Protein backbone atom coordinates (compact mmCIF):
# COMPACT_ATOMS: atom_id res chain seq x y z
CA UNK A 1 0.00 0.00 0.00
CA UNK A 2 3.10 2.11 0.58
CA UNK A 3 4.48 0.64 -2.67
CA UNK A 4 3.56 -0.27 -6.23
CA UNK A 5 2.60 -3.78 -7.33
CA UNK A 6 5.55 -6.01 -8.18
CA UNK A 7 5.59 -7.39 -10.80
CA UNK A 8 4.92 -4.01 -12.35
CA UNK A 9 4.00 -3.47 -16.02
CA UNK A 10 4.01 -0.04 -17.63
CA UNK A 11 3.28 0.78 -21.29
CA UNK A 12 5.96 3.12 -22.64
CA UNK A 13 7.21 4.82 -25.75
CA UNK A 14 10.98 5.28 -25.81
CA UNK A 15 13.02 7.51 -28.03
CA UNK A 16 16.60 8.65 -27.93
CA UNK A 17 16.77 11.08 -25.05
CA UNK A 18 14.11 9.21 -23.06
CA UNK A 19 14.80 7.73 -19.66
CA UNK A 20 13.25 5.25 -17.26
CA UNK A 21 13.87 6.10 -13.59
CA UNK A 22 13.02 3.43 -11.03
CA UNK A 23 12.97 4.18 -7.31
CA UNK A 24 12.74 1.26 -4.93
CA UNK A 25 14.34 -0.66 -2.12
CA UNK A 26 15.79 -4.20 -2.02
CA UNK A 27 13.61 -6.46 0.13
CA UNK A 28 13.65 -10.12 1.16
CA UNK A 29 17.32 -9.51 1.77
CA UNK A 30 17.50 -12.48 4.16
CA UNK A 31 16.80 -15.01 1.34
CA UNK A 32 19.59 -16.81 -0.49
CA UNK A 33 19.55 -15.05 -3.90
CA UNK A 34 17.61 -11.77 -3.86
CA UNK A 35 17.26 -10.15 -7.27
CA UNK A 36 15.86 -7.25 -9.29
CA UNK A 37 14.77 -7.56 -12.91
CA UNK A 38 13.84 -4.91 -15.48
CA UNK A 39 12.61 -5.96 -18.94
CA UNK A 40 12.03 -3.74 -21.99
CA UNK A 41 9.44 -5.60 -24.08
CA UNK A 42 8.42 -4.88 -27.68
CA UNK A 43 4.75 -5.57 -27.00
CA UNK A 44 2.36 -5.89 -24.09
CA UNK A 45 2.51 -9.72 -24.14
CA UNK A 46 5.14 -11.32 -21.96
CA UNK A 47 5.73 -13.60 -24.98
CA UNK A 48 6.93 -10.66 -27.05
CA UNK A 49 10.58 -9.95 -27.70
CA UNK A 50 12.70 -8.39 -24.97
CA UNK A 51 15.01 -5.67 -26.30
CA UNK A 52 16.88 -5.49 -22.98
CA UNK A 53 16.72 -7.45 -19.72
CA UNK A 54 18.66 -6.08 -16.72
CA UNK A 55 18.79 -8.74 -13.97
CA UNK A 56 20.63 -7.94 -10.73
CA UNK A 57 21.69 -10.60 -8.25
CA UNK A 58 22.13 -8.29 -5.28
CA UNK A 59 25.60 -8.46 -3.77
CA UNK A 60 26.90 -10.48 -6.73
CA UNK A 61 26.50 -9.31 -10.34
CA UNK A 62 24.18 -8.11 -13.12
CA UNK A 63 23.28 -10.09 -16.22
CA UNK A 64 22.01 -8.32 -19.33
CA UNK A 65 20.58 -9.96 -22.42
CA UNK A 66 17.93 -9.79 -25.13
CA UNK A 67 15.30 -12.27 -26.38
CA UNK A 68 14.12 -12.70 -30.00
CA UNK A 69 11.40 -15.15 -31.07
CA UNK A 70 11.69 -16.89 -27.72
CA UNK A 71 15.47 -17.27 -27.99
CA UNK A 72 17.94 -15.64 -25.66
CA UNK A 73 21.06 -14.15 -27.20
CA UNK A 74 24.56 -13.95 -25.73
CA UNK A 75 24.48 -12.33 -22.30
CA UNK A 76 26.75 -9.63 -20.84
CA UNK A 77 27.62 -9.23 -17.16
CA UNK A 78 29.24 -6.87 -14.68
CA UNK A 79 30.16 -7.30 -11.01
CA UNK A 80 29.50 -3.63 -10.22
CA UNK A 81 26.24 -3.72 -8.24
CA UNK A 82 26.29 -0.73 -5.83
CA UNK A 83 23.00 -1.43 -4.04
CA UNK A 84 22.50 -1.55 -0.25
CA UNK A 85 20.18 -3.86 1.68
CA UNK A 86 17.12 -1.99 2.94
CA UNK A 87 18.17 1.36 1.42
CA UNK A 88 16.26 3.08 -1.36
CA UNK A 89 18.04 3.26 -4.70
CA UNK A 90 17.53 5.28 -7.84
CA UNK A 91 18.07 3.17 -10.96
CA UNK A 92 18.30 5.33 -14.06
CA UNK A 93 18.18 3.89 -17.57
CA UNK A 94 18.98 6.56 -20.14
CA UNK A 95 18.20 5.95 -23.82
CA UNK A 96 21.15 7.22 -25.86
CA UNK A 97 21.53 6.95 -29.60
CA UNK A 98 23.73 3.88 -29.32
CA UNK A 99 23.02 2.29 -25.93
CA UNK A 100 21.03 2.16 -22.74
CA UNK A 101 23.16 3.72 -20.03
CA UNK A 102 22.45 2.29 -16.57
CA UNK A 103 23.20 4.35 -13.49
CA UNK A 104 22.69 3.37 -9.85
CA UNK A 105 22.56 6.32 -7.44
CA UNK A 106 24.22 8.62 -9.96
CA UNK A 107 27.04 6.24 -10.93
CA UNK A 108 27.25 4.70 -14.38
CA UNK A 109 27.54 0.94 -14.09
CA UNK A 110 27.04 -0.22 -17.69
CA UNK A 111 26.09 0.63 -21.23
CA UNK A 112 24.05 -1.97 -23.15
CA UNK A 113 24.28 -1.31 -26.89
CA UNK A 114 20.96 -1.31 -28.73
CA UNK A 115 20.40 -4.53 -30.71
CA UNK A 116 17.04 -3.20 -31.97
CA UNK A 117 15.85 0.43 -32.12
CA UNK A 118 14.63 1.63 -28.71
CA UNK A 119 11.54 2.99 -30.48
CA UNK A 120 10.44 -0.65 -30.73
CA UNK A 121 10.00 -0.90 -26.94
CA UNK A 122 6.37 -0.72 -25.85
CA UNK A 123 6.39 -1.95 -22.24
CA UNK A 124 8.64 -1.97 -19.17
CA UNK A 125 8.29 -4.65 -16.52
CA UNK A 126 9.92 -4.55 -13.07
CA UNK A 127 10.03 -7.73 -11.00
CA UNK A 128 11.57 -9.73 -8.15
CA UNK A 129 12.82 -8.67 -4.70
CA UNK A 130 12.15 -4.94 -4.44
CA UNK A 131 9.61 -2.63 -2.96
CA UNK A 132 8.85 -0.20 -5.77
CA UNK A 133 8.09 3.46 -4.99
CA UNK A 134 8.03 5.13 -8.40
CA UNK A 135 8.69 4.67 -12.09
CA UNK A 136 9.20 7.77 -14.23
CA UNK A 137 9.55 8.02 -18.02
CA UNK A 138 11.21 11.25 -19.15
CA UNK A 139 9.58 13.54 -21.68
Amino acid sequence: MSSLPVPYKLPVSLSVGSCVIIKGTPIHSFINDPQLQVDFYTDMDEDSDIAFRFRVHFGNHVVMNRREFGIWMLEETTDYVPFEDGKQFELCIYVHYNEYEIKVNGIRIYGFVHRIPPSFVKMVQVSRDISLTSVSVCN
